[PDB]
């Protein structure tokens, strides 16, 4: 099923992001650039899950390179984590996109359910790999991934969770995507990159 039989059976993140770049285990491969590992170090104490790569990490080959990424660093920094120390990757290795006529960008699209789960072979092996102390969930689709389709991250802010079903059995922390920082009165947005930071907080304090 899915992306399963395109993991090889290493925990070597090199030859697992070679590996994905040859994946097939939905549509998603075929219009996008290359696909998008993670980025980091097996000894990181930190996993941080993303939704998919956008235009900018589809032809960087590197996640959270866009303005999304630049929110997320102030993040980090403001929550003195360094970005250099933590494994990040997103829930879909491939970008899914269109694009509008006069726009200044390809345009991210949802992953389906389906697509989420063909790809999860390749986060499960990257937590094996990693073997994070605890998973940061940045965005509903990267929570649901591992806490289920049903779950809401509005209702979850702050709170360590643990599901039977994860390897390794990390702490999680569900919180809001960075991307949804970005717009919004700034009051709003203010107060949302403070409880970004808090939930940054909570999980390095795992
Ligand atoms: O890597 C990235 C960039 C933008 N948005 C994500 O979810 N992941
Ligand atoms: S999105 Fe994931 S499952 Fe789909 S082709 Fe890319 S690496 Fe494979």
């Amino acid at each position: 099923a899915g992306a399963q039989d395109f993991v090889p059976h290493t925990a070597d993140l090199a030859e697992l992001a070679a590996a994905a770049g040859e994946c097939r285990g939905c549509g998603l491969y075929r219009d996008a650039t290359q696909a998008v590992f993670g980025a980091g170090g097996r000894s990181a104490r930190i996993m941080m899950i993303g939704e998919q790569p956008g235009d900018k990490e589809d032809l960087a080959g590197l996640p959270f390179v866009g303005p999304a990424g630049r929110l997320l660093d102030r993040a980090l920094e403001a929550a003195d984590i360094d970005r250099d120390a933590l494994y990040v990757t997103n829930a879909v290795k491939h970008f899914k996109f269109t694009r509008a006529a006069g726009g200044k960008r390809r345009i991210q699209k949802t992953p389906s359910r389906t697509e989420v789960v063909a790809c999860r072979p390749w986060l499960i092996a990257e937590m094996t790999s990693v073997e994070p102390d605890v998973v940061v969930l940045l965005g509903a689709t990267a929570a649901k991934a591992l806490l289920g389709n049903d779950f809401r991250v509005t209702q979850h802010r702050g709170e360590v969770l643990h599901v039977d079903d994860v390897p390794g059995d990390p702490a999680l922390v569900a919180t809001v995507h960075p991307s949804s920082l970005l717009r919004g009165p700034k009051e709003e947005r203010e107060s949302a990159f403070a409880g970004l930071v808090d939930d940054l907080r909570v999980a390095a304090d795992v």
